[PDB]
Formats: structure tokens, sequence, C-alpha cells
């Protein structure tokens, strides 16, 4: 849903109501590129 992978906004749009594709990592470091609810 909300929670899933991206690589740009529009990944993010439509598909659910959450635009902001953000860059976060785990608790390993992997930093990834993932849609939240917000920037």
């Amino acid at each position: 849903l909300c929670n899933e992978p991206c690589s740009s906004n529009s990944d993010c749009i439509g598909i659910t109501l959450c635009q902001f594709c953000k860059e976060k990592t785990d608790q390993y470091g992997l930093t990834y590129r993932t849609c939240n609810l917000l920037p």
C-alpha cells in the first residue's frame, strides 16, 4: 500500500495517496527509496 519501494515521487502517486518518495534505511544501514506519507 503506502509503505512500498520507489525511484521518484510519481512512483507513489495514484497507486495510493502517498506522493513522498523518501530516502531512509533499516537497522543494517541499507539506504533505500520508499514511499512515505510525507516529505
